[PDB]
């Protein structure tokens, strides 16, 4: 179970870089150089890493430092031969931001956070990144009269299409990906889910720019099921990007390695991106424990990438065994794939098996076959066939 | 405190009618008659009442019986002046429907289920409904292979074309409404929170014949915040519809009367609506507690009224008193409603205020004064000002 | 992976007898004959079976129908040489329960329910059941003003004293076990978690008789560890009996097959029972889902048995590695297992090594190789080694 | 609404001392000086002060330095006249403490944990301390092999025991409070509610010297009705010190002013603490929000107060209501307080009324008047009679 950059797993300089800081505790671990991050993933197998702007430029750095920071990151990508797919803003860290950054009640604290942002889309593309992800950390509230929520949507929208605006007029080969999260750090977080994030774009200037980077964690601390949230993303053709790690239900967000949490979800989840013909990156989004030592951090990580490849191993047998797929022809998934009408509305409306003849009895009487399916799940998840 | 048809107060006959059979007991009270229901709550002040095709006809009713079901209906509607803005179908009751009404794996489940449901807007029309609801509460899975999402969506969005045809080719003024809900009775349900079925119809071919009926429970068993989530709906301009009731929580569902439950959610849903200027149905989609006899049904139903009422003044009186109008300005609500960049793009860019000369620390030391904007609406819902 | 009686799995007749009613619809199964159930799962190989009074005998059955349904039963077991180790009293479904039956506040009822409880005592013995268990289902409130808590457990603890009474006076040879659940069907139910009702029989004239039955879904639908809780209960001397099933985490209680839902949850509770002795049955308190037949409910049924077995298998291998054995000696879980100061309270005082000397830097710096440790178990659980 | 010295509020000084440090961000606001807190708490009609001694004497100091500290804080309250009635140690912030304080794998640790918390007993004592609260932040895992729950326990009871020997033997007049919490930071947290430590304390060697100290939104985080399990602690004679705040549902620990969550609980718990005569300190353990400047700190402390006198005063007029105690015995809470069986266990069995000749349909019709009188406690918080 070996990765090789072709499996184009990737991760963020800040997650094998969290020295452990908490809500109740000090740091339990030195901080990284992003050089040795890079030079270590390379090594476990990884393709690539993703960076905020404030992980690779320290903030209020002057133009001379900021130069000296990207040029040092540029020889280790090429010493090493990894790459760089997504990048992305931090607006959630500076006190200047405690409100939000595009949704913040004061209007230059807005403008702002449009500058810092433009500022760092350059410096993707420059890099090579293909996806700039959003995660509005700070949007939203703790109380009910602090932010009316249709002037805030009216705000991000504005936001996001001067972004459009910008990338547009500059000719860039980037499109933006908006993660959602529940809450944390805010009461409540606007564009929630999934959904929320979906139903949002839509409404967009140039809709086509923009999908989602869903993360499993986020949506089950909604009590959500991430597969299926991942399925309607790819219905609508907007998962531009993923970010993996592991989560135990309806808590505070753990961040923990992919595998860890919720396993058979995660079965699930690897079952169908594979299926789909996923091409982006597997990206992930985790924090090792507090507890570990830097030998922990590595063995955190590759932990991810090792889950993932046994993962795939286990659902490829699954879909590839006779059996199984006798099974799903007895639990109809045939069936659901045939259009219910496609003699159209008429024949439907004159078709009197349709209703007038139909036996409900008889149908309902059908058993679904369900378990024997999830029980030849279990045993392939477990290798116990 | 004392309703008017003039309110708009709209109830559910599965509501007062629920008998108390739960997962773990048998009924506690006897059937009403839907004539019974009528009457009854006409005198509690109520505007007008919903049904389910099934709570108005018995299902397996010849032609015969339902017309004569209809007939008595109508008459009781006549004697009290009560109306019926909307209707929906019962596509999850009887057995037929375990794995669901438009996404079941039988194909000829799917066409049973639309065929119910036609049937069901003829007579919505004939009544006066103005909206259809439509709750998929057996569209999901237990199990991960059980259902395929992408075909299952594949399935919805072919069932809701095929109704927009429909109503097209009749002529109806009659627009639908989707009901989303996360759980129960299946595992996880399709379309889960206000945000899913608003992505949702963005791809049907008819986009404008559909909108949401959010309900106060379902987006709180998820954990989330229901006031935002209208806000959302709001500015899609798909608020077609909406079900109050209470919740304490994520656990199952509850269906407590309007007010109970998360209090304070109540008071700042009531706000929203009022100054949005919401002019639909106030429908309760509750269920007096199985503990209670007839007396304690009215009583529950009338204290739905009698909360909403007690809300919307503590509401008007919050926002028209002048230290809150004091409040608001202190807390940059007013900033929030002004456009971030008007000046546009270019100007943005050239701004040094902005960016190069923009004195974050001055910025980030700015408190909020949402504290003292909270305990004065706190004072104001409690009548302790 | 093939399950024999000497592995002690046992099933309540409402398991596999659950006819598929729930909040939202009708049965989808008709009712099993207890004597077919009681063959079927001794040709799966469970080794017994348990009983509500009610399932047994119907509500209100003469004493002449009563003493047939017993004969029948009995004959079953011997034919087939199933045990019945624990039976229960149904005070839930009844709508005189409605309020409760040991705290129900109406006291006529209050006596009723002991009255029902002992007669079923008395039965339990005849069959040769050891454990009598105790779920109050319908103890709890959906408001606060309806029940005084002090109150009610005044009422519950006179309940539970009378029923030692009883069983001390009959010179009967079995013990109780209260099964706590968080809510469902009430709003909050009383003694909602492990903790509190091992907290409750330590106020109970004769502690000695009572302990806990825990159930896996229920401590998760208050979000909890239930293999912590497990372990608390053991180290207290109190777990007399255990139900198995699967949970999907926090909402409504899903009763899915053991193995389902939380499948890491699941490992931890085998890998404990197991290494801790535990010598009680193996009881599955589950609900085949409403889609299936009969041939799903006996393979659900199978499942549980499976899942159990395969799971024991990868916990065995995992505490027999030398190189976990390891792991374990470098995660200091043998320094874990020696007390801290069995050289005392003085000692321990005027020991500088424990304070003014102790270097604590030195003793933060030290990784606890947790992650290490956590995907040996992955791999040990998936057959990857 | 004004507080005055005698109603007893007390504020921990890491409540308004918090600097806005949370998972994603930097601080908002400067250190408070301890001395500024104590006279400030004054001015606003607190009663006290509460501290972990990493508040009030900075980690690694000199015995000078820490003279010094308590020298200054001693003038405060001479000059103001406040009180100090509980302390606690910090065993959580720094990274010694990683792996836990009095559970910790390694032994060194534990014993370091020991020797911390003796000293500050000492201090306390010389303050005039009644209580010692003691919070296991770390105790617990993040995973299942990294913790041997069993022998944990066992761990916990040493630590506990060894503190009560040495309270004892100095011959001190404090007792302990345990302060549960079921996550954040660990994943799972050992002791995880109030039932949880109101069972561990019952294995303790002096059982009489120790309670618990219940938080709001502890309870709330398990989705668990807080009123419930303060009315258990008050049944078992162990409610020694309360933490009073606001929390929205299952989520992270917000710890919001008191009133502010869910408002109805809070109107339940001071109706409890009011009846039950509870005399402790109503202590609030809240931070006010990271969006507030010192202006919001001092208005959320005031808050916190001005909502609980709000809520006396309702719950107050609420149980004088004669048209409330007439409801009260609508609904048979009278009846609730009457024990089952004076008469006895034979007088029960031999009583006909009881089962044989008891009338369960005509119990089973009798209306609870529940929603009545909840609609009364509504109209009573509202202020709306
Ligand atoms: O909850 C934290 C979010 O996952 C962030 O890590 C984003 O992915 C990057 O800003
Ligand atoms: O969860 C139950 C839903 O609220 C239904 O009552 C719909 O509103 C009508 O089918
Ligand atoms: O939640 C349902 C409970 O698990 C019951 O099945 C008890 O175990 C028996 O009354
Ligand atoms: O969750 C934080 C806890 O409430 C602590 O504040 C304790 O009360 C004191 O250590
Ligand atoms: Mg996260
Ligand atoms: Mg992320
Ligand atoms: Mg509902
Ligand atoms: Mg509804
Ligand atoms: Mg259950
Ligand atoms: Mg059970
Ligand atoms: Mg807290
Ligand atoms: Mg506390």
């Amino acid at each position: 179970y070996q990765p090789t950059p072709e499996d184009r797993f990737t991760f963020g300089l800040w997650t094998v870089g969290w020295q452990g800081r908490d809500p109740f505790g000090d740091a339990t671990r030195r901080a990284l150089d992003p050089v040795e991050s890079v030079r270590r993933l390379a090594e476990l197998g990884a393709h690539g890493v993703t960076f905020h702007d404030d992980d690779l430029i320290p903030f209020g750095s002057s133009d001379s430092e900021r130069e000296e920071h990207v040029k040092r990151f540029r020889q280790a990508l090429d010493d090493t031969g990894m790459k760089v797919p997504m990048a992305t803003t931090n607006l959630f860290t500076h006190p200047v931001f405690k409100d939000g950054g595009f949704t913040a009640n004061d209007r230059d604290v807005r403008r702002y956070a449009l500058r810092k942002t433009i500022r760092n889309i350059d410096l993707a593309v420059e890099l090579g990144a293909e996806t700039y992800v959003a995660w509005g950390g700070r949007e939203g509230a703790e109380s009910g009269g602090a932010k009316d929520v249709r002037d805030a949507l009216d705000r991000m929208k504005e936001a996001f299409d001067l972004l459009g605006e910008y990338v547009t007029s500059q000719g860039y080969d980037i499109r933006f990906a908006i993660e959602p999260k529940p809450n944390e750090p805010r009461g409540d977080i606007l564009l929630p889910t999934v959904g929320h994030a979906l139903a949002f774009i839509e409404r967009l200037e140039r809709p086509e720019l923009y999908g989602v980077n869903p993360e499993v964690g986020h949506e089950q601390m909604a009590g959500l099921n991430f597969p299926h949230g991942i399925a309607q993303a790819l219905w609508a053709g907007k998962l531009f990007h993923i970010d993996l790690n592991g989560q135990n239900g309806i808590k505070y967000d753990q961040d923990l390695r992919f595998g860890a949490g919720d396993l058979r979800a995660a079965f699930w989840l690897v079952d169908l991106l594979e299926s789909a013909g996923y091409s982006g990156p597997r990206h992930f989004d985790f924090k090792p424990p507090r507890t570990e030592d830097f030998d922990g951090v590595w063995a955190s990580a590759a932990g991810c990438m090792r889950n993932y490849l046994i993962l795939k191993e286990r659902a490829a047998a699954f879909r590839a065994d006779p059996e199984v797929q006798e099974a799903l022809r007895a639990s109809r998934l045939d069936e659901l794939a045939r259009p219910t009408a496609a003699d159209g509305l008429q024949a439907l409306l004159d078709d009197r098996s349709a209703f007038e003849e139909f036996d409900v009895d008889a149908a309902a009487a059908r058993g679904m076959a369900f378990e024997r399916l999830d029980q030849l799940a279990m045993d392939h998840l477990l290798g116990a066939r």
